[PDB]
């Protein structure tokens, strides 16, 4: 009955059209302010923060205010989308395909005329995601809302503390802290100055994952790929356990392509150390190379370089604790026996060949374990 | 002649605005339950529900009323949206880029004034999906609804027993049960508290699926793996063998990297047997270089440890059951006898390096083979 | 003249909230059919069904009739959404996020007032799709059309024959009919009952593109691991060959991950010939092993067993029809012959191992063999 | 000022229902024709057409006349959707989840009352995509646009040339024409029949990129394939050439399965000639494994079959230019030579093994050769 | 009271559909700009540029004009879409699904008349992507508006410098301009001329990224496959190496077809460097299988041709600068002793082809690098 009276006269002569100022020359402030609820997606590879959002603006409504002793019990009342005016407030770094994702609800206004509005949203917004310091990044991603067709001038903006009560953590995010900030802009279209207010959402990535996923291969992958340095020479394998360690590391670069974020600004500090494990895979094949090259060396070519004779079999060795009728057939047997004589010394060459290629595996294992530590 | 003179009647004067209580002080009860239809999807990585579901609200309009005497054979009416006051309930924690999935029906009005109104809608909302004990892992996911700007004073809103009759099975996902739960919560945003009924959704996974391309490529990886201890050194593919069956793991962790759902806020336990299989399959590699070590070790080298010659040769191997002229002519042919008898000699100590590499070979066959029982 | 004459005077007190019956107590019958015009798409992992179709209904209205000698030349009238009472039939298992697809056109009316109404649509509905049996697999896909406001006492809907006339073949799926039944239906909602039609679409699906992307590269694949036990052990490679046939498996596996349809429903029998072959080729490798054991064999190591020395050698391989100064020299050289008749028998020991390994080799390709056909 | 009076004049009485003609008896003529734009995507796996185009649609409606002496300077008005009647002509055979994609923009309309309306949008069509010539394909893609609820009485559609000035030509389909055809056409629904203008859209790939990542790889891979039967045997590297090429093709397979669209609906040519060479590859490893059985045979097994003998080393191989204490001493020196003589005739026998296997190698490399150019 | 009563006196008569001109012949003049907010993203296979767009557009309008005396601290006004007269300019080639992504927001109008309206929106537009110079290519894409049905006798469209001042940097295009042309058009609609104002956008690709992730592999795929011919032959591991390079090659394929763009429409300059990559990998392994015919050479087989024997093994040599009783027994020891003698002889024939087998190796070697130098 009261209900019934107060909704038919409040609309009587209302005007959505009309900023609901008592004196026109004075601006209208409108309080603004956010509720987090959830951080629903981290989009990297198109810098797109998506969360979920309630919005708090609050204004007074000179012409919506009613004496509740003539309307008992009648202590607020509540009006759609174009039955009221209300704060055109944007999201002006949407990246939202309609621009506007906020839910359009009631406005509940109370017998003094304060008009309270809390739509809801899942808003897209543009955020500058840098991965620099990926998994251990945080980022700073800028909520900026102002009116867009009321300036400084008609629409007061002003700013209160966001809301976190509800928040729900995220498995991924965590939610370091939404300040705000008001500030008073000027833009090229116009001559008058348009507030907004700024919420900087800083989030810090959980990192477990990433590290689980990402790291422990290249340490395995690093490994495998210096064991080719224990393996013998006589296996006949090495160039296949490096070359399909370096296989492997290819399929992991497919993985690595997938789980890891980029967005082309920098350059993640965590990508150098799948360069030095690629590095080290390569140059463990290249050294597997000249390991056998020393191995299968010869015996009737060159001669071990006296250089190369005192720095690897002495030295290098030294410091890694490494270590008628009856003449005719004396000329037969003399000529096999010789035989003989000449392939046991060309193997006695043979044996410091193969012996400078095991003190090189070892230097460049040694080599190879303390490059991967400083890296 | 009477539908239409009802439909005129019944629209004199009323306020789609006006919460449609006798009196104004008083709050409206509204009951909410909800027909769940079908579950559509649970998206682990976007931590999303869908569900196909019937919304059931009920509540008395006062003014919808009328004596079915002068109206006869006209016992309902219906309205669309707009043309009748309804409860704005709305599920809180959508997920749905429009927020409000509910496609809006007919309200179904009989002549005492109640108000039936069942919209249908896919549903998104947020859940929080556990994936720790992944395949065998119980979702609950919430569905809260509650009146947007309608408060306790003004909207009593009351639960009733979700229906199930009307359920279709999931292939994935065993529907346990759907329990509800009414709520009266307080928000920074009011003094007011509003009322809120909770359907948590407990949804039972069907791992069949998920137990065959999972888990039993990963014991045919780790048999594989183990076969390379049975494998003669004298092949010359051991290291073959092995490294060839990590690189299959790692295309296997390309299709586990995309089957397994992650959602990186803990550590699924079945990605516990995914690594033991990826360490036991990197550590037969490296046992498998050492095995290559003991059988391709210079017989000129050093001497086989009196420690290992009995560690191994003895205790080891017993425990597995394993087991003028005239005279230059003389010299000549001397030579080569000794020749042969001191290449015997050390085919012999080279036989007992490749006699060790064989009892440590199957020593290790023993200890991964228990070692993968208890993982 | 007419037209508009006849447009102004039907609307004249009209009201599309009326159910437009002459007799209120009566139900309104409401002939319901549908043309179906192409199947766009068979989701099987989202178990959705995509139709192009015109849905088909049709009711007399009792207000809109006119005599066409009034109106001469004016023989039908059209109405948009809104401005003619429509029945309110939904899809009730769509899968639509919008829940209703249908394009709202005209009501085409003529004099007597017998109203039409096609409107068409792309049609999302939910379908459990069974692979058990894929790729020769009959899958029957239910469309339930029914009033989602009026019960059976208000519309008494009715069935038509779906029209397949204007149906354009799927290259995937073969329509074999489209069925309808009518059902009177109660529900926990309502006391009233609700009838519904339900057109069951029975598809083929049209096999060709599977059996030529899924199961011939099986009995390649099979091929290549059987042709190891054609390799002779001398070529050190029977290893490579299996294990990299069963990596080539692997990248298989990952195809097949793409292409089969996979629901977790069931388990479509075609995977069991995949497992098949997974295992023929890990037990070719089991057996390639084996066989290196037995071509390998230290001939110093154990006997043969006699129950082998049998088994194989004898009844196996006939079943495969397989087969003072001067005396110091003497000495010196009959060490020497001796050296060489005692390696001579190690040597036929070793043939006899080598033999072994290929009875068992070439029993392993015939037993082989006739499990891949049975299977 | 006469802007506005004529704006006033004209919709006095106006009915956007009404067909605006002056005789109700008559068909309204409405021409029918449209731009092409753009030819944005072409959709083989969802067999959708999606082009950028420009409907134009024009008709004369009576009561839309004004003299332009009364009124001067107003030479022509515009009219937005829903205040002025436009014929309801849709895309029958639309892909669009809306069906009707087209943008509502303004009826220009001059003053003898000739209404021109140009609505822009981009279309989705469902076009059946014949990929049997792949890629030398030409598609012929119907757009068949009609009025819905007009009938031929009511419409008279007509059609006029498409426009192509404005075309842009796509980087991927040649656009050889777009002819039209008007027809009239009955449907069960109705006895009236309806017309329609359909414009066949005739595209021709441009094949250079797929020539270009598709085709070269296969000769790339058939010809590594074919190097294995160059590869001398000693190497021990036969079977790990050709199977490293095929696992290369089976990566190869999952490329193609990317790039290659597949509708199902026939076989394409081209993919015969992955065929031939996936035949190829495995039939040269088959050939490798005979090879290996030739070159690896036992010299003390079976002997060459005189067949053999004379086939291979004789005819195929010219066709191809292919080539007391003293005597107990005498029997110690006897046997060592006789065990000589012994495994030298072995020797022998074994190279003629190992020449055949040279001269199967090659018959295979020229039989290989002549049967890749044939297919 | 004064911003009530102005609003209610503009609207007086008010007709949204009058171009509001004083001079129904003259032209209405509406400036057109644009301002630049964000590069979204530029999709090069779909050719679609998305931009974060602000319009502007300002024209007079003569009814909405008031004396600021009259309606004191009352300055400027606003209107919602469909209340006043706005401009129907569109991006003509738009990719939107909706085809106009304006959100439609309020027009603000000063006291004379000034009409001020800049819509925001995401816009997609179709841009031709020339990748030939990819990753240094620069992209000219236009974004074309203009007034869809009012002609350049009724709009008389001008245009100003766009607006760049609120640009964010995109972190993979750096913006090098924006500069706009107005031109005036004929199209075969009509014989009206249809001004538009087309912006070109300029951009130009930063090339770290790509730099980083698809030209450095193939420089290691490069070398990797060029150590082959440092690998030495008697190893038995170039093949195993040469192949699974190039194994590895493909998995770089696959990563290749993904990362880089490829629109079909030329032929990217950078893809003759995949080119060279790929045809040098499979060279090495042809010349690969050459020098291993030249190693495993039979000594017993043809003779060297002089030919090569003064090519390689002279001049290439050079320049590389690499280097009764009793006779019964004499008869035993004889054979022997020519028998070792004679294996002698053959094997230094096999040492000159293992010494050409080097020679070719390394003159490859450096053959093959100048060669990839001048790529
Ligand atoms: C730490 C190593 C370098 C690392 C950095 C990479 C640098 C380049 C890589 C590897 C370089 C390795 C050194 C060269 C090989 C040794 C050959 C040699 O000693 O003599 C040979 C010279 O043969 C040549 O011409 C060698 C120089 C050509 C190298 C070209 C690089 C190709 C690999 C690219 C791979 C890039 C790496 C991939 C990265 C992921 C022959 O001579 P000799 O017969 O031995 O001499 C005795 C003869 N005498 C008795 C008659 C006198
Ligand atoms: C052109 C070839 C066929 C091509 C078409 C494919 C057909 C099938 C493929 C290959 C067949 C190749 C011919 C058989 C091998 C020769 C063996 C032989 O000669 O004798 C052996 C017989 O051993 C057998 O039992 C051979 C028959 C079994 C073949 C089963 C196919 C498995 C491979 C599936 C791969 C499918 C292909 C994959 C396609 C991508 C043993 O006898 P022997 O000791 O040599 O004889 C002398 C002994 N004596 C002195 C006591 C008398
Ligand atoms: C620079 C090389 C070419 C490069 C371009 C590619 C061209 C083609 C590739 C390689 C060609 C390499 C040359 C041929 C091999 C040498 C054989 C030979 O000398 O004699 C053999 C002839 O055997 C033949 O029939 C050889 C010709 C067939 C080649 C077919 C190409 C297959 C590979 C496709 C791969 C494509 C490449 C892949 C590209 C990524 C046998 O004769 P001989 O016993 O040695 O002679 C002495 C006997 N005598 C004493 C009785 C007199
Ligand atoms: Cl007002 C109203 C809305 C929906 C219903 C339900 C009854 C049948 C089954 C679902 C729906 N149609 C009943 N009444």
């Amino acid at each position: 009955e009261f209900q019934r009276k107060l909704y038919k006269e409040l609309v009587k002569n209302y005007n959505p059209l009309e900023r609901p100022v008592a004196n026109d020359s004075q601006p209208l402030t409108v309080y603004f302010s956010l509720s987090l609820l959830q951080i629903m997606d981290v989009d990297e590879k198109n810098q797109v923060l998506t969360t979920n959002i309630w919005l708090q603006m609050s204004w007074t409504d000179h012409y919506l205010q009613w004496n509740v002793s003539e309307y008992p019990g009648v202590k607020t009342v509540r009006f759609p989308d174009g039955q009221i005016w209300k704060p055109d407030i944007l999201l002006y770094n949407s990246a939202d395909e309609r621009f506007d994702a906020t839910f359009h609800t009631n406005v509940l206004v109370n017998s003094s005329g304060h008009c309270q509005y809390l739509p809801p949203g899942i808003f897209k917004s543009s955020c500058y995601i840098d991965v620099r310091w990926f998994p251990f990044d945080v980022q700073h991603c800028k909520l900026k809302f102002g009116s867009w067709s009321y300036g400084g001038w008609s629409l007061d903006l002003q700013m209160q503390e966001a809301d976190i009560s509800g928040y729900i953590p995220n498995g991924e995010w965590d939610l370091v802290g939404i300040p705000g900030k008001r500030s008073e802009r000027f833009y090229e279209c116009c001559k008058e100055p348009y507030p907004d207010v700024t919420f900087t959402v800083t989030m810090r990535r959980r990192t477990l994952y990433y590290g689980l996923n990402l790291l422990i291969p290249c340490v395995l992958i690093s490994a495998l790929a210096l064991l080719v340095f224990l393996l013998p020479a006589d296996s006949g394998e090495k160039i296949s356990l490096g070359i399909t360690v370096l296989l492997s590391l290819t399929v992991f670069m497919l993985l690595v392509a997938e789980i890891m974020p980029a967005t082309s600004d920098s350059v993640p500090l965590i990508a150098q150390y799948f360069a030095s494990t690629m590095i080290i895979v390569g140059l463990s094949v290249v050294v597997t190379v000249i390991v056998l090259q020393y191995h299968h060396h010869d015996p009737d070519g060159g001669k071990m370089p006296k250089w190369t004779r005192v720095i690897l079999l002495n030295w290098c060795a030294w410091f890694l604790r490494m270590k008628p009728d009856l003449a005719k057939i004396l000329e037969e047997v003399r000529y096999i026996a010789n035989r003989f004589r000449c392939q046991d010394e060309s193997e006695a060459v043979c044996s410091e060949w193969k012996f400078a290629a095991c003190v090189v595996d070892r230097l460049c294992l040694m080599a190879f374990s303390v490059f991967t530590i400083i890296c």
